[PDB]
């Protein structure tokens, strides 16, 4: 399924998507992406909209 990441960082903002078999898989992809791009924030996941957020 399609999962979305809302980036709400101090310097990186926007949205990305990934196709993943489940939410755990999407979470790993998105957390690695956020880490690689220097985002260190609080996370949420909404299973109804398949949307993760990370906020600094």
């Amino acid at each position: 399924g399609q999962y979305k990441l809302m980036l709400n960082g101090k310097t990186l903002k926007g949205e990305t998507t990934t196709e993943a078999v489940d939410a755990a898989t999407a979470e790993k992809v998105f957390k690695q992406y956020a880490n690689d791009n220097g985002v260190d924030g609080e996370w949420t996941y909404d299973d109804a909209t398949k949307t993760f957020t990370v906020t600094e």
